[PDB]
């Protein structure tokens, strides 16, 4: 069965200890989620929502069932059926892929998929608080590191891994940067020409003490660029001749993404406008520390499981910026037009909370389907652990 | 399509800074896992293996992708699709469900699916720590309250919805602590008997210093039962006149299970003996406070997912004995037959490790299929935040 | 038999967190001893130092000795004998007596006294780490609070007990505010016309990556007095009919005081200038909530010891104004004209770094005296669990 | 002019850990206290006690003013002048030397001196926490370590300064495990014949839910002796070449002790019966690495302000055992007997609770006198910063 998204929303993506500090995953997950919704008030919240499943990679300090928390926040009611997926990364894209499945198989007819993540609000951990440090030193552990940024076998940054992608595949500092300052200049542009305008609800910041109320109402990261900064910046997760810097890396973010999934029934009863169709998708994955190029895995099973023979048949690509090497290297594999690729910008500029951006690309692709004339489109995100996901969608 | 169970597996299950103390959840993961592929060597380790599905819900500390992990320990290739599942308690049978979903929708033939917890190693979270506490004393939470036992909404422990539902459903002290010894009674026998023998698959324990390796064999709460002193425990959610104790609820526990799925194609060219048939699933939910009775609200719809029309069709039930009361409520609200229920006993005594027990009593309920002659069983997990899931089985 | 001042320094006092927050307590007392040693060059820092007795109160973290630390910072021989002392607030005035002592009994000839406290970089506190929290919430205690601010017996802060003695001895909140105002005009006064010039010795901050270096050389709070929103401050200790607020209060802060002492033999020896004598001192405690006004105890105490007749004699007095309400009970109670009490502020308007300020009031008398044409001092303070400390000097 | 010895007691000294693990440092005073108190009825608790000077090192989460605390906990009268000093190990014998100077200088008639540490109740500290860790890993740091057993200048543990005297003075390995096993050898005999049933008072532990009290009596370490355990210890210090071990090194301890100062006039007028008179004391210090022979440099001062001529005039020594190789290079330095030496065990067999040691000492010194027949006893003990403290008594 055709599967239909009919609503799409995120947050603006906050800064590191930024514009959502105030802010828990759940509550930003909430913003998103009610922001969909009410572009879709053919749906009532009260009763026709059966599903969601929702994205998050930190949900430390969360408490129970952070999809479940999202769902009830945003109004929805409790009879929703709900869980939580972690795929790091690729978790928003997985949670639609699901959805996606579960509208497939009959077991739900409109389904909520997304994602949210904190990055600011993780914790640190103390491990050995239950049992005892005994005696010695012992560490208060960044959860946001732990179990998000670095990988679980060797325990090293996804940067540094994003260093080993450098070299294995002839990608220079200067490339990276070049592809850093166009995902920064391509996203001030698409600010300036409201092209996030429709895909964007902005999020109320409470007043401290006398103030007023204020919005967030745009992405924080794309007016931090420095060109002359960025060129001369340190390689931060490689000392001596690297090529990855906190410029040309994407940054550590808060935001949430929500898109809402119905079957052809639905769509019918209750006249629905529908926005695209999911055409398929594809997931791979090889070595840990391989994870960069990892969506050239995944797009040609997208492909082949929509059904589209020709790669050149995809108007637009999303292809998240974990790094700016992760955008040049699965551009390069898959011999692709650059042109056609985060048309709108990406991660490095936007920001990259890890729970949120595999829906966060679905999102902006469509509004690039939309907004730039295109029919087709294609989103993929690599994630630690050395995987990746891919979806392809039909602007209808 | 149809889905197949073709093996399965779990760890014994530790108490609380018990027996499986020196193992992280991902450790126990790749135990239960390498259990049931050793079952099944038909299945090509390096090949055969599409996705994996798994359930955990106290991720902090785990490190990246805690399903990965589990998944490449266990020797799978690193090509598997994985991603990591929370629904509380109910995150192994969702892991199963969702498994069973790809298998139908045929993005997969043969998944992984399943559920870890360390509640032992779960760590303690600093809220404060990263932004500084600035002055008066902070809070160093437990992780297994905050994202475990504690409702989201509340702040309350599961233990006093717990009590919630004995006062409105009129289920007593007595009631409680008569099943929970039953539960243990249940348990001993079978463990007497080698009731657990084809399931359980056991984990080495190195040795400390001169010490032997050892083997962690036996589910560690069942000897625990001292009737007289749980006759007369106190009521540790409520003290004046309290019914739920530490004795008649579900212990803090440590396990992991595993299940392994495949469609119909694989069944054929690999030649594998199928155990069971996933029939249908189910889940409902309702007020977070009530989630005690909420699998009362899931089993109906697995069973008409299923398409059984009558409820005395099926064989067994397992019903995830989070509380005496859960394992009470559910039974009296259905008219089912208690002989049917938990008959190798449940939680209160064989432990509630929370990522694993959906997927647990799953492996359970096939074991008692098989061994007492039945052919259709029913499983079902509440869940905090309001939910449970169901899950119907057939044995071939 | 005779003790002589022959050179006294401070650091100025930084606020909470605030202009010293980069230096340790240990770095503070270094800069104030350095300030002393180098107006008394007749004294060879490689030889002559026999002793140095330190106060500090929050010695977590400081590493061994807080007080031979300072003494080898400030390039003092390390044949020097050193200790630190405690009695809270009084620290540092019990370090000069100890010390005063050392060199009647003949032990020492040339004696540090004083004291340094960065009350910014007292450490929190984990009990539970050692021994393990084994399952439930855990306090993070913050040093100030626990080994500072409060009571060790009733666990109340200092406020508190300000509270009771306000009530006590009828000594109202626009009293209180009044006396804080004075002692803050009095303290503005006193930086516009140079007075604190001649004891404070600056201190060097370290510029960060490239920037270069600043000097920190006055007294941080002084400056705040916004005598408007003084006077509707809330009443921090006590919501309903309180006095005491954070305003009249003084604040926590970072800072050292050193005091130089000789005997009279090396006076001669060296052709040393002495600048004050030693005359005597008292010490006297009660009650530990009555605390505020011990000094009314110790001062009759040590104008005895001092053969001191009648406390008209007294030309200046120095009252540490741990509160405003300490300020006005002492006066009330000894019954002193309040324009020899505090002439230059007092700690309400300069700030109280516990274990400096015992020395901090010594350092500004001697000032005072010189400055303004005084003979006879009289220093007192008030320490947490029920003391007081107090010394006389006289100009020479 | 004279100070007198009237009453000594002390805890029974615990393991870290171990048999006081239930009791802070200040209940510790409080029981070493009472103990002294017990033993001179004629003094009365409630007017006669001017001054307390007591020593501790791990001041951290003691609450506001130890010595205080410890006063007030034993029943003396809150009139009392307190005060509390940190000269690492010698902070005991510190305060006794500071105390007699107090009685000396006329300013008190009785002074109550001594020392306590809880070693296993020093807490954990975390320097991030007030200004938070921002981003990455961060340190949690065990006290004992960071205020008491490491240098503060180089951050080396005194045992790692204790290879440097084994080296520098030529004092192998078999030289050291020869002195620790005689150390215990002769505590192990002191236990078996009572030699300090008279010092030592008990402490009462409380029993934990409904069980009964029960008595700690006496010291913990020195039936742990293991001859040939000990000689093939591992070197933990030094891997390459070591000589110390943890067998032959002190360990970390728990404990307390107490002794009582009276002037001339009070001994008389309460009639009481001298037991010592402090003949006099010495302290010096050098480099701080060098710590373990500063004893060396003590011992002459303090025989020289005691008047005694020759050192061959004392009949017993105490040296504090901080390590093996402490007894043994101060014995050879100062050509000392080894049978006048810690004749009843040191601190290796004996336990070393930092604050107390020092104090703990003369306890032991005027036990030996009294029941060996001694007339002139001398103690030393190094400290941490590279001093030590050195005390003369004669029995009366």
């Amino acid at each position: 069965q055709n599967v239909y998204i009919v609503s799409t929303a995120r947050t603006p993506i906050g800064s590191f200890q930024g514009s959502l500090s105030s802010k828990t995953a759940v509550e930003l997950g909430a913003v998103a989620l009610k922001g969909a919704l009410a572009k879709v008030p053919e749906l009532d919240a009260s009763k026709d929502f059966d599903e969601i499943i929702f994205g998050n990679v930190l949900s430390a300090n969360l408490g129970q069932a952070p999809a479940r928390q999202v769902a009830l926040a945003a109004g929805l009611s409790n009879h929703i059926v709900a869980s939580t997926v972690n795929k790091v990364a690729a978790s928003a894209m997985k949670a639609i892929i699901l959805g996606a499945q579960s509208i497939k198989c009959g077991n739900a007819d409109v389904v909520v998929a997304g994602g949210c993540e904190s990055m600011t609000n993780a914790p640190y951990y103390m491990p050995a608080a239950r049992a005892g440090a005994k005696f010695g030193q012992t560490v208060l552990v960044d959860g946001v590191e732990r179990d998000g940024l670095n990988d679980a076998y060797d325990g090293l940054a996804m940067g540094v891994h994003a260093e080993k992608c450098a070299r294995d595949w002839d990608i220079t500092r200067e490339q990276q940067d070049n592809f850093a300052i166009e995902s920064y200049q391509k996203s001030q542009k698409s600010q300036k020409e409201g092209k996030f305008d429709n895909e964007i609800v902005p999020v109320t910041i409470k007043g401290f003490r006398g103030k007023p109320d204020t919005q967030v109402t745009k992405d924080e990261e794309p007016a931090r660029l420095h060109v002359e900064k960025l060129r001369s910046a340190r390689t931060v997760f490689q000392k001596e001749n690297g090529t990855v810097t906190a410029a040309n890396a994407s940054p550590i973010n808060d935001g949430a993404a929500a898109v809402i999934l119905v079957s052809e029934k639905v769509l019918k009863e209750k006249n629905l406008k529908p926005l695209a169709i999911i055409k398929g998708w594809g997931e791979a994955a090889h070595q840990p520390a391989d994870f960069t190029w990892a969506p050239s895995l995944a797009v040609p099973k997208a492909l082949k499981h929509a059904g589209i023979e020709d790669i050149n048949s995809v108007d637009y690509f999303e292809f998240n910026e974990a790094f700016s090497v992760v955008g040049l290297v699965n551009t390069k594999i898959l011999k692709l037009d650059p042109s056609k690729v985060n048309v709108y910008g990406g991660a490095v500029a936007l920001g990259h909370p890890l729970g949120c951006s595999g829906a966060r690309v679905v999102v902006t692709l469509l509004s690039i389907l939309q907004q730039e004339g295109g029919k087709i489109g294609v989103a993929a995100i690599c994630n630690g652990g050395g995987g990746a996901s891919s979806i392809v969608i039909e602007k209808i």
